[PDB]
Order: C-alpha cells, then sequence, then structure tokens
C-alpha cells in the first residue's frame, strides 16, 4: 500500500478541548487556535517532534530505496509536509525546518511566492510523485487539520505519532476522530511534565482489519519450563490489547505488569479467611513524582478518603469515628464490636483502633490507653524526627518512619500493611521508599501508591525540597481470586497521561495541611471497575 | 581463518580434580576416567548438550551457505574420537538428528555401524564440511580430539560446562590460552544430581524493524556520554562490557555496582569520606540452586556465622564476639564511640538493645548486657517460627530489629531493618530490607548472613529454602572502593558453592559453628577494598 512503500507517517499533538465526565481517546483532539497552537511552548513536545522528524538511519536506507524502486519497476534526510497555514504559523527564523526536506501544500501560493528552499505542491498525488523522485528516509505529515483529514481519508498514513497534552486550551481546529477499526495504539511512552502540563507520546498503527549470539540466547534458555503450559489457568487470548502493545513505557504498566506476572505465575494459596489468592514475593515500583502523580488511569480512583486518612495519621489519631463523621469508611469494618472481640480486644471501645499508624508516627513506645487520651511528649515523635533529619542531616541513612511496633501489634485493630518509609535526599530533592508486607493488587495498592505519593509531596514541601522518586517495595503481592475478571478488563485498557498533584504552597509545617490544600488536576481515567 | 568461516565449535564439560589453594579457569579440566565420564549422571548437562547439538536456524544458514561456498531437515555435524564414540552405549547411537562423524585412523565405514561418516586424519575433515550442508560443527571430545583441535586454532567457540564438584580423573582439557580465547557469556547457576554447575561461552580473540525506530524516539529524552556521569572509565571494564549474556546471579550484585558507579549521585556522608549513592534495588538468589557467596573475591563466613548465633542467643555483649576474634562490632563498642553516641553510661562493648535483644525481647526495658531477660518482651524469633509451622500463608511473618523506642540506646541503629518470610508448597522465601548498603564491604557479607539464616529457619521448620530476596535502600559505593570494584567488575564469576547444615538441628537455638559447612567454594583472589 502507498504509505508502506513511501513510509508516510503523521505526527501531531492534541490537547483536551473546552466541552461525571466520560473519557475515551477522542478526549485528545484539539490541534490549533486562531491559526497558531493552543499552548505557548511545550518544549518537550518540540524536543520529541525534532527527534522523530530529523532521525534517519543510513543502513536501513538501502532496503527502502530497493522497496521504492521495485514498486516503480527499476546527507540522507526526512521529508516533512505542511498545510500553508501550518507553514505560516512557523516563526521565520525557524523556516525552513533545519535538516529536513520541506514540502508545503497550497493553491493560493506558488513556487514564486516563497524565498525559502521548499517544494510547493498543488495536490496529494504530487507528494507521491515527488517521493518517487527524492532520496529521503521517512515522510512526516506535520498538519494542520485539513492536511490530516485528507491524508487519513486517502489511507496514506502508516502510523500516527500522537502527543497527548493533558491540559485544556481554546481550540478552533481538531484532529479527525481516529477510527478504531483503521488504527490501534501499539506503543505508549513514559509520562513527562513540560511547561506546567503532563504529556506522553503514543503511536497508532494501520490495522490488519555477529549474529551467532542470536543462538546463544536459545541455548541459554534450554531449561525454561513454561512453554505455553497455562501455568495458572488465565487465558492470554483474553489480554489481546495488553499483549498487542510493543512499547509499554507508561509508568502505570509497572503496576499493570505485576498483575500480569501474579496472574500468569502466582502461587495458589488460601489466605487469612479461606478467600483464595494468587501470590508472589518481592517487587519494586518507582514513580517519578517530579514528572507526574501516579493516580491509576485504567479505573476511576477518588482520593478524598485516603487524603483524610493521611491527615488523620499525621494528627496521631486512632479514633475511627473521626473518619466516619467525614463519611470515610476505610476503617469501619476494623472497628466493629465483632471484629475487635475476634481480635481478643474485648476491652476496646467500638472504633477505638488502638495503637495504629497515627499513634506510632507521633508516639512510638508510649503505653496506649484509649483513642481519647492526651499522649503529648509520650514516646518518640518519629514524624517530627524524620522532618528534622531531612532539614539538618539530609545525607543520613537513618531517616525511617516505622508503623510496625512489635510490642503493640496485638493491641492494634490489625497490624500495619505499610511497615516503613525511608527517605533519601540528593541536590534539593526527596525520594521515599515505602515497604508493604501485604499488598492487595486489585483493591489496596492503587490507593497505597496515592497515599505515599501525596505523603512524599507533603514531606518534600515542609522540608523546602522538590519531590523525586516514590519507590514502592511489595513483599507479599496477591490478587484475590474474585478480582481476576475485573483485573483482565483493566489490563486491556491503555493508560491516559497521569494527572498532577498541587499542594497549597503556604503550608510549611506537616501538621498544618487540610483537605482543601490538595488538588488533582487533569485526572483522565477509564470508568470505575467494581473489583469484586 | 578456517574456524571463523566454517563455524567449528567444541562442547565439553569439566569437573575439578583430586590434586590454602588458588583458583583460575584451569581449575575446571577433568573430562573422563576409566574410558567413561568422571561423574555418574549430571542430567541438566545431558539436556544442555542435547538442545545445543540438535538446534538449527533455517533463516541464518543463508549467511553460511554463501560464505563457506564464497570460500572455494538441515541437521548439525558432531565429531568424536572412536573412544569418545565407543565410550557411549548403543540405544543413543548414532546421536539422532546429527551428522555423526568419527575421527579414527583405523576401522572404516564397513567396520562400523549406521549410515553416518568417518575421517582418518585431522585435515581429512577440513574439506568434508566444504562438501555437505550443515548448520554448525560440534567437537564432542575426547581429550585427544580437543587437544589437537585447539593446537591448530580450528575452534571458533567453546561451549564449556563447569561441573563444580571434585572427581577422580585420568584425562583433562587443554589449558585454555587466556590471550587466545575470552569468555563472552555466562549462564544461571543450577543444582543437578547434588552438584552446582553453570554454562560459559569462550570465543577466539582478535589482537518488523519499523518498531525499532520507535525505540529511538522513546529514548529521545535520555542521555549521551558527559550524561551517564562517569569519571569512572567504561573502557577499564572491557571484560564486564564484552559479555553479551551475564545470567550468573552474582551479576545481580555486580550490575548494581556498575549502576552506582555510572549513574550514582556524589554525596559527602558524615565525615567527608565521599560515596556514590542510589535509592532502591532488589536482588533475588535461588537458595534451592546455589549458595550466593560472591566468587569475584574471597569471603570468610566463620565471623558472620558466629554473629548470627550470637543474635539467636539474644546477646548484646560485644566481648562474647571479641573472645572469639569476631571484631565486626569492635569499633561500635569503644568508650570513644559510645561517648559520641551520647551513651556515657554504657559499659565498653555493651552494644545496647541491638539485633539479639529485639529478636528475643522486643519491648523489654534494656538494663545491661549481663542481665537475665528470660520471658521479658516479645520473642519474635520463637513467634515467626511458630507462624511458619502453624500459619504459613500468614503475611505477618516479620522479624523486625528497628525498635523506634530503643534506637538511641543502640550502639548504632540496625542496617538490617527486617526479614519477612513467605511459604509456598513446603518452600521458604525471605525478604530482608537493608536501609544502608555498603556495596563494596557490607553487602557481600549481608547476602551470606541472611542466606544462611533462611536455611536455618527453613530447616527447623522442615521446609526447603527457596529465595533470599535482598531489598537495598540507600545503596552506596565508598569513593575509595571504586578502584577495587573496577578490578572486581572485570572478573568472571565462578559457579557458586553450596551450604550443608547439620541435618540433626531442628531448634533455631541449637546451632553451633561446626553445623555450618561451605562446599566447593571456587573464588578469584582476595581484594583489599581500598589500596
Ligand atoms: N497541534 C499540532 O500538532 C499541529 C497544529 N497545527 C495548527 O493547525 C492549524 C492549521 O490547520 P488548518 O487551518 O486545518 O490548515 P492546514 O495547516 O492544514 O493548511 C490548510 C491549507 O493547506 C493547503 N492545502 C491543504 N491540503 C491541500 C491539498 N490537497 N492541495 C493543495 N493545497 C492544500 C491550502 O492552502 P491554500 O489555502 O493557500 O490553498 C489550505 O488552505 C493552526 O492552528 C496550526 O498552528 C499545525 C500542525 C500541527
Ligand atoms: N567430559 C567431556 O566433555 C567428555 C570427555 N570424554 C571422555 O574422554 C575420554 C576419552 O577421550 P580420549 O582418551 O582423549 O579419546 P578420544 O575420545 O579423544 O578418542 C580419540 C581417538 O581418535 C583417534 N585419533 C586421535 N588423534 C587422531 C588424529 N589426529 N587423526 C585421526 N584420528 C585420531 C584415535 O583412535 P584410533 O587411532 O584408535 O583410530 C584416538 O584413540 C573418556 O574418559 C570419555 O568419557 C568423552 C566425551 C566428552
Ligand atoms: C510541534 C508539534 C505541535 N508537535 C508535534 N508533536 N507534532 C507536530 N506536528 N507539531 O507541529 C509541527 C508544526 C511545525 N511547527 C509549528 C510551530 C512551532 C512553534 C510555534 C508555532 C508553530 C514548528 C515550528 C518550528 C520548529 Cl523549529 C518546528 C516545528
Ligand atoms: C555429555 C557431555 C559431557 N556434555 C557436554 N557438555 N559436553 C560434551 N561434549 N559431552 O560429551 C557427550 C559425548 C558422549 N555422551 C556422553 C556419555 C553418556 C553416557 C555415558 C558416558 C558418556 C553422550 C551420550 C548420549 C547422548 Cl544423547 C549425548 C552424549
Ligand atoms: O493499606 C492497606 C491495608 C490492607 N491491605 C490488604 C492486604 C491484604 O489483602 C489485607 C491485609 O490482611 P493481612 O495481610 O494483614 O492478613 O489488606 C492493602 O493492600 N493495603
Ligand atoms: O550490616 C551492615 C552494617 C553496616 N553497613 C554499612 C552501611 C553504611 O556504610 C554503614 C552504616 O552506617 P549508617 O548507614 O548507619 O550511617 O555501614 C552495611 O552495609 N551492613
Ligand atoms: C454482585 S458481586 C459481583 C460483581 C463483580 N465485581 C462484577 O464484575
Amino acid at each position: 500500500q502507498v504509505c508502506d512503500v513511501f513510509d508516510i507517517y503523521a505526527i501531531c499533538a492534541c490537547c483536551k478541548v473546552e466541552s461525571n465526565e466520560v473519557f475515551n481517546n477522542y478526549t485528545f483532539r484539539g490541534l490549533g487556535n486562531k491559526g497558531v497552537l493552543p499552548w505557548k511552548c511545550i518544549s518537550l513536545d518540540m524536543k520529541y517532534f525534532r527527534a522523530v522528524t530529523t532521525y534517519v538511519n543510513e543502513s536501513k536506507y538501502e532496503k527502502l530505496k530497493y522497496k521504492r524502486c521495485k514498486y516503480l519497476n527499476k546527507k540522507l534526510q526526512n521529508v516533512v509536509v505542511m498545510g500553508r497555514t501550518n507553514w505560516e504559523s512557523i516563526p521565520k527564523k525557524f523556516k525552513p525546518l533545519s535538516n529536513r526536506i520541506n514540502v508545503i501544500l497550497s493553491r493560493t501560493l506558488k513556487k514564486e511566492d516563497f524565498d525559502e528552499d521548499v517544494y510547493i505542491i498543488n495536490k496529494v498525488e504530487d507528494l507521491i510523485v515527488l517521493l518517487g523522485k527524492l532520496n529521503y528516509y521517512k515522510c512526516f505529515i506535520l498538519g494542520g487539520s485539513v492536511v490530516y483529514q485528507e491524508f487519513l481519508e486517502k489511507k496514506l498514513i502508516k502510523k500516527i505519532y500522537f502527543t497527548r497534552i493533558n491540559s485544556t486550551y481554546e481550540c478552533d481546529v481538531f484532529f479527525p476522530e481516529i477510527n478504531e477499526n483503521e488504527y490501534q495504539i501499539i506503543s505508549v511512552s513514559d509520562v513527562y511534565t513540560s511547561n506546567n502540563t503532563t504529556l506522553d507520546f503514543i503511536i497508532y498503527k494501520k490495522t490488519n482489519n555477529d549474529d551467532e549470539e542470536e543462538d546463544d540466547f536459545v541455548y541459554f534458555n534450554f531449561n525454561k519450563e513454561k512453554e505455553e503450559k497455562n501455568k495458572n489457568s488465565i487465558h492470554p487470548n483474553d489480554f489481546q490489547i495488553y499483549n498487542s502493545l510493543k512499547y509499554k513505557y507508561h509508568p502505570e504498566y509497572q503496576y499493570l505488569n505485576i498483575i500480569y506476572d501474579i496472574m500468569m505465575n502466582g502461587n495458589k494459596q488460601s489466605d487469612r479467611t479461606g478467600v483464595g489468592v494468587l501470590s508472589k514475593f518481592g517487587y519494586i515500583m518507582k514513580f517519578d513524582l517530579s514528572q507526574y502523580f501516579p493516580l491509576l488511569t485504567t479505573k476511576k480512583l477518588f482520593l478524598r478518603g485516603i487524603i483524610e486518612e493521611l491527615l488523620w495519621f499525621i494528627r496521631g489519631e486512632t479514633n475511627g469515628n473521626t473518619l466516619l463523621n467525614k463519611n470515610v469508611r476505610i476503617w469501619e469494618a476494623n472497628g466493629t464490636r465483632e471484629f475487635l472481640d475476634n481480635r481478643k480486644l474485648f476491652h476496646r471501645e467500638v472504633n477505638d483502633l488502638g495503637p495504629i499508624y497515627g499513634f506510632q508516627w507521633r508516639h512510638f513506645g508510649a503505653e496506649y490507653t484509649n483513642m481519647y487520651d492526651n499522649y503529648e511528649n509520650k514516646g518518640v515523635d518519629q514524624l517530627k524526627n524524620i522532618i528534622n533529619l531531612i532539614k539538618n542531616d539530609p545525607t543520613s541513612r537513618r531517616i525511617l518512619l516505622c508503623a510496625w511496633n512489635v510490642k503493640d501489634l496485638d493491641q492494634m485493630a490489625l497490624p500495619p500493611c505499610h511497615i516503613l518509609c525511608q527517605f533519601y535526599v540528593f541536590d534539593g530533592k526527596l525520594s521515599c521508599i515505602m515497604y508493604q508486607r501485604s499488598c492487595d493488587l486489585g483493591l489496596g495498592v492503587p490507593f497505597n501508591i496515592a497515599s505515599y505519593s501525596i505523603f512524599t509531596h507533603m514531606i518534600a514541601q515542609v522540608c523546602n525540597l522538590q519531590p523525586a522518586q516514590f519507590i514502592h517495595v511489595l513483599g507479599n503481592a496477591h490478587v484475590y481470586n474474585n478480582h481476576i475478571d475485573s483485573l483482565k478488563i483493566q489490563l486491556n485498557r491503555i493508560p491516559y497521561p497521569f494527572p498532577t498533584l498541587k499542594l497549597n504552597p503556604d503550608i510549611k509545617n506537616i501538621e498544618d495541611f487540610t483537605i482543601s490544600d490538595f488538588t488533582i488536576q487533569n485526572y483522565v481515567h477509564h470508568e470505575k471497575i467494581s473489583m469484586d
């Protein structure tokens, strides 16, 4: 087909347009405004644009030339193709585009109307003629909307390098609705921040609808048991989309790939109640908090409850009623008469959760009495101490906050799942490890990622640091049997660019945050999944 | 040369021989004994030798069809000396799916078995390959055949199995000329028929590709050569960098050292000492397949085994160790060091409520290293053992030394924060979270300690040890270890040893130093980590 021989790709960038919100991939569709771009600079998009439209590989040229010659019977650079208004949006000092063979479609304008060193063509068949005559690597359609429309309805695009700008702007022109039958996404990049917006890079593909060391690889894999056994009784063919992607570089896939790993390779166990899980042991996930807030996109997540849990912890509280009166039910089941009695806490009042996270963070080692006691200057204020070590001894390898008080375990409603946070400071940035002994991949983890990411931002702010990495170590990583079906749905979804977290900048002590100091901007997500 | 053109390869397997001793590649030489192999059956090698000698690639034969004939079902060639031929029994003859050559100057094709081949002098092969259609030519020994093939530089690659046990031998492999061949791949380590083994690859020295440009675009925001912050010199690790396949588990430790040296943050800890630092790693070692005692330098375990026994007894008394010449904690018990920790009222070598005390007495008011603490505080060690036996699917099997109440009273706060255990199908795994990781001195020992512990816990619980999982928090190279580790990165690991515990010990409290034995430890020379 014409676009496979001449290697004609589209590259574009689309913001969200000003229209319980439904999100699909038509969410990213805004192209330009009043004949320019809807944003000022997004330098990372330019850097990427520059990299795709200028990259050439001379070794691959020999096969492209042959291929092209065969379909015709018979310093290397790429061609870029522009609508006239696209071309007129470009600052003069940057035209023609350096190190690229510039082509401009126009009727109003002819060869004579240009000083530059550009090919002017009347019409699309004129690009195909030209490409049969030029030595060039790849041909990229640079827009705008009219050029994009005509190139897709002529089935002349092999791939779309589509940048998702995860902010909203005023737009007067739009990228056409991509037909899912015609194009599927095969690759999704890492998520970055540039110019106060997150973005990622996705690739749509035209649909179906020394090399002795090649061999040493196979010799060296001689003992591998699983040769399509169905190790666990989940069917790869149900993860069609998940498996069809080639480059899964969105950080959400750090979480998604562990659910794949647990499902394909998990050990079958009957846990605390008889419920049943697949389980694995030891994983690490790293999220770049300077580039995004890793709220999972492949299902809807509300953070009001877990933000109010984090503030409850920081205040040192163990009173389950405080959450209940803010309509947060996170701890309700763990405070019942029955639940407490079955934990042999017969002398513990309903919703008095005992010496849990808050108590240990502000008072580790004090004798716990009841949820209403004044524990001032009793036991160790770990939280205060770790803020003090970040500020005054940032290179310490001893900045840990530990919830696992061995003496108090049996007196807690339940022993903590988030065992400990360690902190690390280099060059004015704060990174955090949280070690989780016990990890519900379907229900718990996605919230836990959020709690500790928010907490790291908070500790960074009050210490006058920027956040860097939030690092999540999973000990006992389990998927409950009755989550599996929901999880196979979620895995076949393709993540959206992460949102961002904004903390009220004025809060300077860790104690001084409230619910209104927390804003999640630009949360684009698939619909909610009931995991059960 | 003949060899690089015609793809002439040697597959062999060499054990150690029955000769404070020193190791090199020529440690592994034993080939045969009394016209048979020196060992009963090592079936993971039998399997390897099958997969390697059968397998062929249709696609890639093209670049050979026109190269050996640009010089003058597609099976594989195997050559063997008659005694290597008759050394094997009959049901296997002639090795299925393989052009069975033999190197005999005596008995001809009418003498011998099936519809195979023969030659009579070394040269007489040179042209036989030039005739028939074949993927690659494998020399299966024996010593005599290998010997005369390495003399005449006809061997492109050697596919050499290191059998890491000792056997009676009569025949050996040639010393591999270190300047004439170099190792370019090393496999995972495996247990098989009560011995560890790995597979290494020697080479002759010289003195849908659209989705491939998408990879370059996704790397658009990565980093070049002033980026990759290196006053380290990559070219100083030629051997580390020349390996294609680095599958030996020691590479889990080595790769972290390379990562820290190359991408490490320069920081100036306490003193002005200087480190390169990163945050958050996870290594995993299969205790069922080997004992992960680093082989790229010499490690001693008596001291760290005594330390472990000392922990299990609940001791905090530094003198107990000093009287056994284990001096791991000596610096942390001086009047000077205690005074600088603001512990002016602590006896010298009274290390305070450290590992032992937290493991057997968590929450007990520490008094001094001589007090009787029986049935005071939480015996976590007894508890986590009773959890493994009574409730193995529990996700609460944690052994934690980081008592926040007691940190200031400790000579120093622990590096090893906690162990977590996991039991599946009668097998025990252990995660240890290390807050502070000296990759050059500490970590090598810390792996051995907690590997040993895992074996101890597993055995007193009648489980097989599975994985030790080492999670590193603040991982640092001391700046002055850099020269030594560069030397260390350029050493090819040896197949790991094994650990044998005295099987009689079924109480964690009942181990003594003589119940621990390391077997077949083959290691490069000791390295002083500075100077
Ligand atoms: N976000 C992004 O990735 C991109 C955004 N943009 C934005 O897009 C907008 C411009 O798009 P839009 O207004 O649709 O216009 P275009 O940039 O697509 O240019 C349209 C003009 O191109 C010429 N033309 C197009 N097709 C043909 C053809 N087949 N034969 C001959 N001439 C042809 C005509 O020029 P003439 O009128 O002289 O005959 C036509 O008026 C701006 O806002 C721009 O900044 C630009 C590209 C990429
Ligand atoms: N561990 C390992 O990797 C392996 C080692 N072995 C072991 O090795 C031992 C046998 O090896 P080894 O003693 O070296 O004997 P070989 O198996 O190497 O057989 C060599 C024979 O080939 C003939 N021959 C030797 N040199 C030449 C030559 N230049 N030209 C032509 N023919 C020649 C001779 O047979 P003749 O003159 O009688 O015709 C000679 O006896 C056994 O213990 C066996 O189990 C076996 C397989 C692999
Ligand atoms: C730049 C942009 C939006 N990014 C992607 N990913 N895909 C595109 N097609 N893009 O538009 C390219 C249009 C050309 N352009 C339009 C432009 C750029 C800046 C300001 C106004 C208009 C430009 C100008 C200068 C240089 Cl050096 C390179 C490209
Ligand atoms: C088997 C061995 C040692 N494996 C490696 N890695 N390197 C070699 N070249 N080997 O030599 C194999 C030669 C003969 N042999 C070894 C043998 C077997 C039984 C008793 C003595 C020797 C054999 C028998 C059956 C089969 Cl299917 C394949 C090889
Ligand atoms: O913050 C939390 C709290 C709980 N859990 C899950 C993990 C287990 O499924 C269960 C805890 O049960 P135990 O591991 O304590 O038995 O709750 C989480 O994932 N995150
Ligand atoms: O078992 C141990 C004890 C110490 N260290 C290293 C880490 C640091 O270099 C130093 C401990 O000092 P702090 O991290 O507590 O400052 O020793 C280890 O790697 N392992």
